[PDB]
RNA sequence: AAGAUGAGACGCGUUUUAGAGCUAGAAAUAGCAAGUUAAAAUAAGGCUAGUCCGUUAUCAACUUGAAAAAGUGGCACCGAGUCGGUGCUU
DNA sequence: CGTGATTCCAGCGTCTCATCTTATACGCAGC
DNA sequence: CGCTGCGTATATTGGAATCACG
């Protein structure tokens, strides 16, 4: 048997394979072919690639999951509101809210009439005329008094519920504190009272436009500062203003604290931040606070709202109603204007929906900016047009209701607004007056971000708990959801787990027995050298426990000179230690210890063993929730032991964070000789004082052999790597291209596996060699481990793995090298089969080096410069121009076996590289995503049309178009052909799209019997996923794009002289060697024409684009005059011409040339089709013509 | 510092319908109006009936296994336009 | 009256939170 | 030995429509 080697290229959408033998050249071997065609065995070289698409982020699938579960919560809660709305809306309307759900029906399919508001021509025209826009019926109903209908409040209320605004703002925001400026004098004459020795000159600055621009926070508060030279940014009242635009001021260095008083309004803590302040400097900021406060919401409402406040208290209404009445005013004014002076224009702005004009601003599609851009001109063309040039200066001219800018309108808005809607029409409604607070809580319910979807089992999102089997309605979620428990499980089913006990779970970051463990581990293998020891000693655990409690429990750090003196100097009288192990101070520290210890205020409680689950109950709940409501509910069980002043500092502490061993791998486990656990070790080892590392490797205790016990699918495996979609992708195929090409080779596994990923889009001489050989990357480390457990799995008695297989990894910068270096150049436009010679290459590379120096092997599975591919050089640079040779055959000294015959090694890779055949496959895969073009088409009468519902004809309600076909089906059957229905035989390729997919797979026979096919073969159905493969004749294969659509399938091999030529003249990527390239680049230049003759020859045989190939052919001709350089760009260009795959459009100089599309697949049915394995190696050619 | 994964939310957009378009012209076609908004859906859909799930990952062919997966393909040499030819076994 | 050429077009803009993970250095400890 | 950890620092391509057009 021949052993042999296996290289490999991974990529994002391409996996270059490559099998060499010795010598390194590749195999050649005859394959039987399976199928009804003629042939028998067909030779295949043992070198190829494999193709795919790339690899999908579930981002987008996630974006579309939570739309869905939005818009379904939004329907839910319509329908909350419409239930409490039923009974006196049966009373009063009867089928109000039918006509409200079949509003979107034509007037042939409705039920009702087609006024849904008022179902009567006459109240709907008059309603319409009373109020132009909603926001005006809700403006009346917050102002009027007056008994209105129930219709128009509910009307009012769906509207506020169905679009409520962003809830980044918590509490309450007292929308009438609106006085951007007047609020501002009020703080700062609060502040100057406070501070009388410290006025500030507040006057000539204008608060209105520094803090109400359309700017960031940090320049208004640097403007706003500038006006005031006495102050500055981070002063108090420059802290004050940070707060009031919503930054994070620190107040602890204005008032001298000891706590780090970060506040931030928006945040629900800020209340209990104020508490805080209200506890250590007075109450008597406390107003002065409140006013800060109250500027914020001015500030807040400031840009979203522009009007006065006292008129009324819907300011939001007030707002849209003004802006519609200077869009009318606007509009009158404008169509006055165009009619005076431009006439002509006149109908293009007011009647071409097609332009960018306001009939197409409003009736066609164009956007704000782009009605803008449209009218600008004109305005400037047009006389006596001032107002409008202000208005669209400020973005605030023909404005409307519904713009893309009402996102920041906090939620409190709308709730105000509905509390006082409901407020004026309780008196006469009493049903609205008993349902007031749970409309309010519709309004104001979210499913919390830590609680997750709200199934019951059949998800594999959602880890909710209940407490009643009922369905949880936003007026009972505390009954129903179990918040601590949910919110503990949203941390929990996201942590990694143990590595060393995979099944158990990972303590947190400051567990004060994770802390315990740190302080002790590190301090086992502390030694101390005085005068009477030989020999420095580790400590002991008596001694360990002293140095404890003296210093790690009463200090927040501890340095290496405390332990020096305040130990050894006191206690063991020792004026001389010398400690090893550890510089500078100690890492470790008990800083749960002692900020427990400061907050408790009970040492002897922190001691008491009894305790410590309790003081992990309370940790774990330190880092378990964000939210102080949660906390403060789950310490409630422990607030017996300790006085509300320490559960209010315990609700403030909040720290996050977790560690990496879990608590059984610390305290659970115990060893079965010693009875003594791995903290029971760490606190007394004898003298040897084994760590953690030691006590997990030692092979004469227990736990080593516990992990490996408790330690005990390809897909899911790879699935847990930490890594793109892409490359996960792209390494599951690498492996089964391994498994594949193991196969193949009668079963015996190759020496080598080298491995090399592309990209993700004398001390120091060894320092040099290990960068250079050494893969920095650690997915790379990853795949290797992967592969090496597969390849092998011979552990011998000594509990070692035997390397019958070693896996070897590369990077690309030491191949593009090699490339580069020795002429061995790459196109990426011509072909595809660079990946597979990369493949090849690295495969070659990886070989020789690991025959060249084995000793290296650690390094990535002499001599004394740091090169390590320099023996390939047939003549070295000395550096100073002194040109040498190396010995013409390379061999390793010691091994004496021949790893590089330049003689024979760089004929064979130019060979193998210049092989014509090359194992190119695409991936078959069926076609999965959308089931069309999401964007809805207006009504046609086509039938290319896809219903966006079950009961909605598309040729009156539009719908989608453009469906995705996942994969073709070859049908053989008969049709009712002509008018007398003739069954004629016919053959001809259905498309399978991805909404279809479902009910075909569950009866092929009436999914085809549906579309009109009759006495369906079901034995000769062939399922043709995209890209697969046929073969017409001479030679001209065809990937299946889709049900009819074909791309070039064949590769160019174009002659490695014309790729050299290219790769020199278009300078791609030693002046001599320029000068001999540039010579060579002219004598091939005088071959120029050849390559377009090549490349016009191919396309007659395989492209069949005549009239794209005369336009290039007649483009050369022109362009033959131009710089060599230019033409090889050109040309480089040319390439797209018959590159594997859709054809693509490119550009011969100016002359731009389209993609030809072959449009037709009437061809293909009487091709051979073939099945190509995952290497390809393995084919299955059907001929087609045989069936019908 | 960067990137990935998941959860909770907003604002649009896009379609059909509701916004009586008026005058004259046999009709077609011109002139004159208005235009800002609202309802429904926003993947068809499924049952596992939940404020659940539906665009990520997986997938050459034949047999088996629900399916994850398992089984299924001789070697050497010469050359190379997509792989051919020659010798042994079969 | 089908058929090759030519051209048009595709849902999108934010916010909050959590879990991470890498990415590379440094120091300590090791079986 | 190489790993094991502990800590610190931060556009594209298929569909679809239309247009000569023999």
């Amino acid at each position: 048997d021949k052993k042999y080697s296996i290289g490999l290229a991974i990529g994002t959408n391409s996996v270059g394979w490559a099998v060499i033998t010795d010598e390194y050249k590749v195999p050649s071997k005859k394959f039987k072919v399976l199928g009804n065609t003629d042939r028998h065995s067909i030779k295949k070289n043992l070198i190829g690639a494999l193709l795919f698409d790339s690899g999908e982020t579930a981002e987008a699938t996630r974006l579309k999951r939570t739309a869905r579960r939005r818009y379904t919560r939004r329907k839910n809660r319509i329908c909350y509101l419409q239930e409490i709305f039923s009974n006196e809306m049966a009373k009063v309307d009867d089928s109000f809210f039918h006509r409200l759900e079949e509003s979107f029906l034509v007037e042939e399919d409705k039920k009702h009439e087609r006024h849904p508001i008022f179902g009567n021509i006459v109240d709907e025209v008059a309603y319409h005329e009373k109020y132009p826009t909603i926001y005006h019926l809700r403006k009346k109903l917050v102002d009027s008094t007056d008994k209105a209908d129930l219709r128009l409040i509910y009307l009012a209320l769906a509207h506020m519920i169905k679009f409520r605004g962003h809830f980044l703002i918590e509490g309450d925001l007292n929308p009438d504190n609106s006085d951007v400026d007047k609020l501002f004098i009020q703080l700062v004459q609060t502040y100057n009272q406070l501070f009388e020795e410290n006025p500030i000159n507040a006057s000539g600055v204008d608060a209105k436009a520094i803090l109400s621009a359309r700017l960031s926070k940090s320049r208004r508060l640097e403007n706003l500062i500038a006006q005031l030279p006495g102050e500055k940014k981070n002063g108090l009242f420059g802290n004050l203003i940070a707060l009031s635009l919503g930054l994070t001021p620190n107040f602890k260095s204005n008032f001298d604290l000891a706590e780090d008083a970060k506040l931030q309004l928006s945040k629900d803590t800020y209340d209990d931040d104020l508490d805080n302040l209200l506890a250590q400097i007075g109450d008597q900021y406390a107003d002065l606070f409140l006013a800060a406060k109250n500027l914020s919401d001015a500030i807040l409402l400031s840009d979203i709202l522009r009007v006065n406040t006292e008129i009324t208290k819907a300011p939001l209404s007030a707002s849209m109603i003004k802006r519609y009445d200077e869009h009318h005013q606007d509009l009158t004014l404008l169509k006055a204007l165009v009619r005076q002076q431009l006439p002509e224009k006149y109908k293009e702005i007011f009647f071409d929906q097609s332009k960018n004009g306001y009939a197409g601003y409003i009736d066609g599609g164009a956007s704000q900016e782009e009605f803008y851009k449209f009218i600008k001109p004109i305005l400037e063309k047009m006389d006596g047009t001032e107002e409008l040039l202000v208005k669209l200066n400020r973005e605030d001219l023909l404005r409307k209701q519904r713009t893309f800018d009402n996102g920041s309108i906090p939620h409190q808005i709308h709730l105000g607004e509905l509390h006082a809607i409901l407020r004026r029409q309780e008196d006469f409604y009493p049903f609205l007056k008993d349902n007031r607070e749970k409309i309010e809580k519709i309004l104001t319910f979210r499913i919390p971000y830590y609680v997750g979807p709200l199934a019951r089992g059949n998800s594999r999102f959602a880890w909710m708990t209940r407490k009643s089997e009922e369905t949880i309605t936003p007026w009972n979620f505390e009954e129903v959801v179990d918040k601590g428990a949910s919110a503990q499980s949203f941390i929990e089913r996201m942590t990694n787990f143990d590595k060393n006990l995979p099944n158990e779970k990972v303590l947190p970051k400051h567990s004060l027995l994770y802390e315990y463990f740190t302080v002790y581990n590190e301090l086992t293998k502390v030694k101390y050298v005085t005068e009477g020891m030989r020999k420095p000693a580790f400590l002991s655990g008596e001694q360990k426990k002293a140095i404890v409690d003296l210093l790690f429990k009463t200090n927040r750090k501890v340095t290496v000179k405390q332990l020096k003196e305040d130990y050894f100097k006191k206690i063991e009288c020792f004026d001389s230690v010398e400690i090893s192990g550890v510089e500078d101070r100690f890492n470790a520290s008990l800083g749960t210890y002692h900020d427990l210890l400061k907050i408790i205020k009970d040492k002897d409680f922190l001691d008491n063993e009894e305790n410590e689950d309790i003081l992990e109950d309370i940790v774990l709940t330190l880092t378990l929730f964000e939210d102080r409501e949660m906390i403060e509910e789950r310490l409630k069980t422990y607030a017996h032991l300790f006085d509300d002043k320490v559960m209010k500092q315990l609700k403030r502490r909040r720290y996050t964070g977790w560690g990496r061993l879990s608590r059984k791998l610390i305290n659970g486990i115990r060893d079965k000789q010693s009875g003594k656990t791995i903290l029971d070790f760490l606190k007394s080892d004898g003298f040897a004082n084994r760590n953690f590392m030691q006590l997990i490797h030692d092979d004469s205790l227990t736990f080593k052999e516990d992990i490996q016990k408790a330690q005990v699918s390809l897909h899911e495996h790879i699935a847990n790597l930490a890594g793109s979609p892409a490359i996960k992708k792209g390494i599951l195929q690498t492996v089964k291209v391994v498994d594949e090409l193991v196969k193949v080779m009668g079963r015996h596994k190759p020496e080598n596996i080298v491995i090399e990923m592309a990209r993700e889009n004398e001390l120091d001489k060894a320092g040099f060699i290990k960068r250079q050989l050494v893969e920095t990357r650690q997915i790379t480390k990853h795949v290797a481990q992967i592969l090496d457990s597969r390849m092998n799995t011979k552990y011998d008695e000594n509990d070692k793995l035997i390397r019958e297989v070693k896996v070897i990894t590369l990077k690309s910068k030491l191949v593009s090298d090699f490339r580069k270096d020795f002429q061995f150049y790459k196109v990426r436009e011509i072909n595809n089969y660079h990946h597979a010679h990369d493949a090849y290459l690295n495969a070659v590379v990886g070989t020789a080096l690991i025959k060249k120096y084995p000793k290296l092997e650690s390094e990535f599975v002499y001599f004394f410069y740091s090169n390590i591919m320099n023996f390939f050089k047939t003549e070295i640079t000395l550096a100073n121009g002194e040109i040498r040779k190396r010995p013409l055959i390379e061999t390793n000294g010691e091994t004496g076996e021949i790893v590089w015959d330049k003689g024979r090694d760089f004929a064979t890779v130019r060979k193998v590289l210049s092989m014509p055949q090359v194992n190119i496959v695409k991936k078959t895969e069926v076609q999965t995503g959308g089931f069309s073009k999401e964007s809805i088409l207006p009504k046609r009468n086509s039938d290319k049309l896809i219903a966006r519902k079950k009961d909605w004809d598309p040729k009156k309600y539009g719908g989608f178009d453009s469906p995705t076909v996942a994969y073709s089906v070859l049908v053989v059957a008969k049709v009712e052909k002509g008018k007398s229905k003739k069954l004629k035989s016919v053959k001809e390729l259905l498309g399978i799209t991805i909404m279809e997919r479902s009910s075909f797979e569950k009866n092929p026979i009436d999914f085809l019997e549906a579309k009109g096919y009759k006495e369906v073969k079901k034995d000769l159905i062939i399922k043709l996923p995209k890209y697969s493969l046929f073969e017409l004749e001479n030679g001209r294969k065809r990937m299946l794009a889709s049900a009819g659509e074909l791309q070039k399938g064949n590769e160019l091999a174009l002659p490695s002289k014309y790729v050299n030529f290219l790769y020199l003249a278009s300078h791609y990527e030693s002046p001599e060697d320029n000068e001999q390239k540039q010579l060579f680049v002219e004598q091939h230049k005088h071959y120029l024409d050849e390559i377009i003759e090549q490349i016009s020859e191919f396309s007659k045989r395989v492209i069949l684009a005549d009239a794209n190939l005369d336009k290039v052919l007649s483009a050369y001709n022109k362009h033959r005059d131009k710089p060599i350089r230019e033409q090889a760009e050109n040309i480089i260009h040319l390439f797209t011409l018959t590159n594997l795959g859709a054809p693509a459009a490119f550009k011969y100089f100016d002359t731009t040339i389209d993609r030809k599309r072959y449009t037709s697949t009437k061809e293909v049915l009487d091709a051979t089709l073939i099945h190509q394995s995952i290497t390809g190696l393995y084919e299955t050619r059907i001929d087609l013509s045989q069936l019908g």
